[PDB]
């Protein structure tokens, strides 16, 4: 969970530089 957690944003990382830059 804890560490999950860390995946889990570092996963929508690109996400949040997904939705406005390369779709």
């Amino acid at each position: 969970n804890n560490f999950v957690h860390d995946c889990v944003n570092i996963t929508i990382k690109q996400h949040t530089v997904t939705t406005t830059t390369k779709g």
